[PDB]
């Protein structure tokens, strides 16, 4: 058999706020974190808006000197991680530090740092490149720096599965604990790809909403007028903990992580299949892993990116998995408010899933003014819906047809 | 309940060969694959050589139409993945495609591609960024593209743990199979960091050998005259397979993967501890994971990067784990010949470890002219050593203090 895993701490930076409760408050009020991107010339760019972290103060976490060495994505991952560990009340000791690990990932990593060091290289040649360029930019440095700052000697790694990173990070952290390689893991993701290369790179694939006139309306998952996703920055981190370890120290337990599913579509590099066959296999994998019948699922935090093919695949996938229960469950995209945090999306959305369980409320899908063809499910258009939620799914479906599903259950 | 895991297929691009057998012939003959770099102008750089993949034809594997969209690290990962799957004899079918996944990782990923697109952005503006910039550069796309081309619908993911990537990728793919999430995994990693930011960034950190006038003598693990690692390019992939599934199809089994350890130093962003304490914990985790008396270990394929601190920390780690038996086992660094393939280091070296078992030979550490203070173990100086090898261990350490160990033994 296998050990049970609970959530005892959460941390977040999002376009809605600099912590979980500020973020969760924006989510339940249907507020948008989307705005024109500042202190950056986007003249030559078809998309000029996104979900920025507003007012981030890294010196609450790090000295100026240590922050100068670290890409914004690492800073964001450290901020959420430190919030999550503080939130958990866990005490690291010589007795337990070998049993505490980290799996904080990113989809794209240090584009901003790569951009500024490129500028240096092209203008002045190699000797102006920072000595901290490599360790200040590579995706495993959130796990590296967190482990060094807190003395964590457990499993130390980083996932990078594009828009699935946060979901896979949390799921595989849960496995480490369940199968006895760790008693505690800090897991989630962080992203800051709102530089030229991010807006440029996604802009050149014409993957992005170009609704520059109304940035807050850009992200409209399942609405007939959606025109691609909104690029957003931030981080989410969860403290995952074995149940007996959490009980022994009197931890506050938000919820239980009961299920993790993975699948590959094996279909296309960036587009999901129209029937969502891959997202369906993955959800079924996640429910089987949790020993749950589809009928027991109450709430789904959808991937719901506001891409035309993505949104419609997820409706197909849900009807396929859930049959006669597909309308009774509530499903919303919090990306309607946050935008797409890419590798961080699954981290912040796992937190919103855990808070849907705590507060017995489905977050809205805002901007769902005119449901598309077949988009007839309970998508919680416009405003939050209080309701019974015992079981909550969080889905992530990313580039390369990589799929993740987390199952959370109320704990008592 | 935990199932056993065997190697049925291996694939490789290295500075010594465009497959495994050609690479292996170089290893046993003590050949260096390090040379001045030709693919760019390095006169302004303090290091001007590396382990380049020579004569790679991507059209053994892909259309030039698909290949053009992909960074070399992805092309290298696919080439190794395809070799390994072919070498396995496995046929993908409707009956098994859900039970075959992929975990191919990278340390840095598509730095070449991100650089070239950055140069386009800076000189010409955002509209010259390739529409293929994101799917062609991000680390999960070896796993993505391989799943699309072979129809693998199993667990689909990528690790990025700097120089530990290949070892972690292989270990956690083995856990997927061990605990029933999959019957087959294609696991390893790929790296092509030999661009301006790579050589520039590692140069700025003073991490690289500057032995430009004798590049084949640069990589000299445990030698008193070593001055940093040699940057090398390539890929390794193994087909990992549940033992009964391998037996059932009459698969040729190269060796059994019995053991996997992880640990974090929690010491420094880039420097290993002088005493090898984190490496020691990681190897001890792996030996206990395999149910082994440490005296059963015959061969260690060291990380052995040719850094002053790295190499000495490893001797200390091995003496501490193995006590007097440290004097009886054979340890070598094939990085003496291949240089440091970073994220792909653990993948190729896991293959060298398996081939060490098949042929009953310890590969040499070339250039070990004057062993340093305390480097007094059997380091297989100069020349391959035929010897009894039942159990082989492959170590990796990386930035963030992240450690991986793999334990293989002969299968009967
Ligand atoms: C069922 O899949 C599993 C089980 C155990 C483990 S330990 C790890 N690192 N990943 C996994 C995945």
């Amino acid at each position: 058999s296998r050990r049970r895993v609970v959530i005892t701490g959460m941390g977040m930076l999002s376009p809605l706020g600099l912590d979980v409760p500020s973020s969760w408050e924006g989510i339940l009020a249907g507020r948008s974190g989307i705005a024109p991107i500042e202190h950056m010339d986007l003249s030559a760019y078809s998309t000029r808006f996104g979900g920025s972290v507003k007012g981030f103060n890294v010196e609450e976490y790090l000295s100026a000197k240590e922050a100068r060495k670290l890409d914004l994505f690492i800073q964001y991952g450290l901020a959420a991680s430190f919030q999550a560990v503080r939130d958990s009340g866990l005490e690291v000791t010589d007795a337990n530090r070998e049993r505490i690990g980290v799996s904080m990932g990113s989809g794209i990593g240090g584009l901003t740092n790569i951009e500024n060091n490129c500028r240096s290289l092209f203008e002045q040649g190699p000797r102006r490149i920072s000595p901290f360029f490599v360790p200040g930019s590579i995706i495993n440095m959130v796990s590296g720096f967190l482990s060094i700052h807190l003395g964590l000697q457990g499993p130390n790694y980083a996932l990078t599965t594009a828009q699935t990173t946060g979901t896979h990070s949390i799921g595989m952290a849960a496995r480490n604990i369940a199968y006895g390689e760790a008693d505690v893991m800090v897991a989630g993701g962080s992203e800051m790809a709102a530089c030229g290369l991010g807006l440029g790179g996604f802009g050149a694939a014409r993957a992005l909403s170009t609704r520059n006139d109304e940035p807050t309306r850009a992200s409209r998952p399942w609405d007939r007028d959606r025109d691609g996703f909104v690029l957003s920055d931030g981080s989410g981190a969860l403290v995952l903990e074995e149940l007996e370890h959490a009980r022994a120290r009197g931890a506050r337990i938000y919820a239980e992580l009961v299920g993790f599913g993975m699948s590959g579509d094996a279909f296309h590099m960036t587009a999901p299949p129209e029937d969502g066959a891959g997202a369906a296999r993955c959800m079924k994998n996640a429910l089987r892993d949790a020993g749950l019948d589809p009928r027991q699922v109450d709430y789904i935090n959808a991937h719901g990116t506001s891409t035309p093919a993505g949104d419609i695949a997820e409706i197909a996938a849900v009807k396929s998995v859930f049959g006669e229960h597909a309308h009774a469950l509530s499903m919303s995209s919090t990306k309607s408010m946050t935008g797409h945090l890419l590798g961080a999306a699954g981290a912040v959305e796992a937190i919103f899933s855990v808070l849907a369980l705590r507060d017995q409320v489905a977050p809205p899908t805002i901007n769902l003014d005119n449901p598309d063809e077949g988009c007839d499910l309970d998508l919680v258009a416009h405003e939050a819906k209080p309701r019974k939620i015992d079981v909550a799914l969080s889905n992530s479906f990313g580039f390369g047809g990589t799929n993740g599903t987390l199952v959370f259950r109320r704990f008592a």
